[PDB]
């Protein structure tokens, strides 16, 4: 609704300095034709010049040089807010020096031979900020801000005296693309900005808006995450959204001094940003500064310990200053900074999924220049436990891999060729295929949190099953209003028994996938590492995880596992009690059902399990899986072989009909030894054949034709002349008497 | 060389130490090595002290400062990977890895030969059969 609040479009004037105008808007504004007109746009640097160069174009879309795009702006649709302020002063004159492309060649006086020809009665209305092309040749090179006599900007004139004893350089341009960073750059963690967004954008951009209901806004807040996931460059992108100050320290940079000069720096830290409008301080490594006390022993480090709580504890709120610090895991550090006042807030960064992988997979590839088969889809969900740095190694592999193996003749020789080869140059699949196979992941052993995407598509029947589990998890996030209308404690727990690998696993994020929420699976190996290493409290890291991610449906299977370690039934002298099963008694007991977080087992064994755990206030549920009926193992083939051609001589239906109960992972199996069965006799008719061709001097004998490009029914035939019934009738006795009877 | 960087006074260590990436820094395309790591930058916690603490941070700063516009590398000498502090395993740091490993039957015979040259053998000797008995 704002007037002066329209869109900017294309430019056909090469020159900057000229700004559009709109008559129908010109009758809005008072855009006199002169020195100047103040178009505003984003982070304040603005393109600030003569005027009316324009009218061109259609209304509703000012012509605004595409050069003040890349600054005072990102990209198209972004909007201007031209209003004029002519008649600006008369300072000396405004700095002249190129910036990138002058030292190439003849620089003379970077002044008088190139430049010159260009500030003649358009005597520079500018604003330090807008930059440009102007040259008296190939006519592209940057004109930048060096110096500032008059802090604001002027009109030049003759007679003035300019110093071109600056030199152009190629790295500090490097260190403005860090100014440079923004939103669209970092990628792979979308949920997480939000969150850090409405914290800190809106207290910054309207200080007083916020501070006339005089709540409390945060004073720090502290990052997890494990190393490469990108931490840097989120707190550069904030501060650069906000239009903030910056103060970056390095804990590392900070330790290595002197420990008498260790202190004097972190003093400044705060008093510079202190002395400046609302700013933000990043703190990297803070363990290097910070570490749990157990662990340090001496003198400086408490003495700096100590110094940095009193420095966190003299804020007072009017300075409008908040932190951020970097660690790896939550204990890890001094506990005192984790208190109210302190450091109170806390963000996990996590792991990028297959979604997050190929937004960073679109950032690097950029100059990639690649061809039609490269399928990044497919790379990157292939890319299972990489991180913000993995993939730019494995980029970086490819790109390398193809410069040689492509150019192992010409790149040896010194010539400008090599640059125009660089041209063709490109990249082909199978050159990330060999990356992959030669990368090693930097995170394999971290729990994993994300949606799965398994759907009831990928097993069939479980009819009362999928409406006793929606009514469990689906419903209760949706009408809360009922349960208050008639007074309902949510259940927060079911229990699942019988025969083994009958998808069970295969159930729990099928409801996740449902309630598009995130899941968490645990395993007996795990339970096992902490029975013999005998360290419990990392199961108070698991619940607190999924107090973070929430809802999640944590998983427990083969929670049999530590109960037939010590034997079956029988087992040892003692009864069913052990220290893990206590510390998740423990901490179900002291879990609330309003931030809806559910729980599931399985076992296959249910004798074994203690009752102590079945009680209310847990699970108090038991649904029992049972053997695939009719045309359910139907379903589940279609999902075995939908990765898979297949020809119509075979018919799932007759492969259902022909057997009379089975499990779940042997009908994977059969599909499996089909399979094998096809590429080994498509492998051995193709040596064969090329056998023939070699012996026979033919040196010209096309035939293309594949003996087997899908599978036949012989393939299934085969496999079932050699298949197991994995479970006997004894054990489907005995769940039936598990079932007892239900009155 | 490690060693010879510890013997020095506290002060003096860490001159050198940025005497090295100064000059590397003041010429074409270099490489830096460093011998025993380990006497430098061991795990931490058998490590207790001031100066040791102080020097590996110096060593993390510095590798810290390179900004790629200098055409430098490092390589690093070290028995095992779990011996030194994990700080320097992470990516800006040291983040690639060879492993030599132990010659076998081909490779000794190269090394007598590189070493067999003023030897001034005899007929009866059947170099391969040294090599493999090795």
């Amino acid at each position: 609704n704002r007037p002066n609040r329209l869109i900017v479009d294309e430019a056909i004037n090469e020159d900057n300095s000229v700004v559009s105008l709109s008559q129908p808007k010109m009758d809005e504004l008072q855009l006199f034709r002169g020195d100047t007109v103040l178009l505003k746009g984003k982070k304040r640097r603005e393109a600030v010049c003569i005027v009316l160069s324009d009218d061109t174009c259609s209304d509703e879309k000012i012509r605004m040089n595409r050069v003040v795009r890349n600054n005072l702006r990102v990209r198209l649709g972004d909007v201007i807010s031209i209003q004029p302020c002519p008649d600006v002063k008369y300072g000396k004159r405004i700095h002249v020096l190129p910036i990138d492309d002058t030292v190439e060649g003849i620089t003379g006086n970077l002044f008088e031979v190139y430049l010159k020809p260009y500030f003649l009665e358009a005597y520079r209305p500018i604003r330090k900020g807008d930059i440009f092309l102007v040259r008296g040749g190939m006519r592209a090179v940057e004109f930048k801000v060096v110096e500032t006599d008059p802090s604001p900007y002027c009109i030049v004139a003759p007679d003035t005296v300019i110093h071109c004893e600056g030199e152009p350089i190629k790295r500090e341009d490097e260190e403005e693309s860090l100014n440079e960073v923004g939103y669209d750059d970092i990628g792979g963690c979308r949920k997480q900005l939000a969150q850090i967004k409405e914290m800190v954008e809106l207290p910054l951009r309207h200080p007083a808006l916020f501070k006339a209901i005089g709540v409390k806004p945060p004073r720090g807040i502290l990052l997890y995450g494990p190393p490469g996931t990108g931490k840097t460059l989120i707190a550069r992108a904030v501060a650069n959204e906000t239009g903030a100050f910056a103060f970056l320290i390095n804990g590392p940079e900070i330790m290595s001094k002197l420990a008498g000069e260790s202190e004097s720096n972190l003093r400044k830290a705060f008093e510079e940003a202190e002395k400046n409008a609302p700013a933000i301080i990043f703190i990297d490594e803070l363990d290097a500064i910070a570490p749990k006390r157990e662990k340090t022993h001496g003198e400086v480090e408490r003495r700096i310990v100590s110094q940095l709580l009193t420095l966190m504890d003299g804020l007072k709120q009017r300075a409008h200053v908040i932190v951020m610090a970097a660690t790896n895991r939550p204990n890890s550090i001094d506990p005192a900074l984790r208190r109210f006042g302190r450091f109170d807030r806390e963000v996990d960064i996590g792991i990028p999924d297959a979604t997050g992988r190929l937004e960073i997979l679109q950032i690097h590839t950029k100059n990639m220049k690649l061809a039609d088969d490269v399928d990044l889809e497919q790379v990157a969900n292939e890319t299972h436990g990489h991180v913000g740095a993995d993939l730019a190694a494995l980029c970086s592999e490819a790109a390398l891999q193809a410069i040689r193996k492509k150019m192992d003749l010409i790149d040896l020789e010194d010539e400008t060729i090599d640059a125009e080869v660089m041209n063709s140059l490109a990249v082909t699949m199978d050159d990330f295929r060999w990356a992959l196979s030669q990368s090693n992941p930097s995170a394999l052993r971290e729990t994993v949190v994300e949606v799965p995407q398994v759907t009831w598509e990928d097993i069939g029947g479980l009819e009362d099953v999928k409406r006793e589990l929606q009514e469990l998890v689906q419903y209760p996030v949706e009408h809360p209003d009922k349960f208050l209308k008639f007074g309902m404690t949510p259940s927060k727990g079911v229990l699942f028994y019988g025969p083994p690998g009958c998808g069970k696993t295969l159930l729990a994020k099928a409801i996740a996938n449902e309630c598009q929420a995130n899941a968490i699976s645990i395993k007996g190996p795990e339970l096992l590492t902490m029975w013999f290493g005998e360290s419990e409290a990392n199961v108070r890291e698991i619940f607190d995880k999924a107090r973070q991610a929430a809802p999640c449906v944590l998983f427990f299977d083969e929670l049999d596992s530590i109960a037939k370690a010590r034997g079956g039934n029988i087992g040892d002298g003692g009864g069913a009690a052990d220290r893990v099963i206590n510390q998740i008694l423990t901490e179900m007991d002291g879990m609330s059902t309003k931030k809806n977080v559910f729980i599931i087992g399985a076992t296959n064994r249910p004798d074994i399990i203690d009752p102590a755990i079945l009680r209310p206030g847990r699970l108090d549920q038991l649904i029992y899986i049972p053997l695939p009926d009719e045309k359910s193992r139907v379903a589940i083939l279609k999902a075995n072989l939908r990765k898979s051609p297949v020809a119509k001589d075979v018919d799932l239906e007759f492969l259902a009909k022909m057997t009379n109960g089975f499990s779940g992972a042997d009908l994977t199996e059969i599909c499996q030894r089909a399979c094998k069965l096809a590429i080994r006799e498509s492998i051995e008719s193709e040596i064969r054949r090329e056998r023939e061709r070699q012996t026979n001097p033919s040196a010209m004998e096309v035939e293309e034709d594949d003996p087997v490009p899908e599978i036949r029914r012989d393939h299934f035939e085969e496999a079932m002349r050699f298949a197991r019934r994995s479970v006997s009738d004894n054990d489907i006795r005995k769940y039936e008497m598990f079932a007892q009877t239900l009155q």
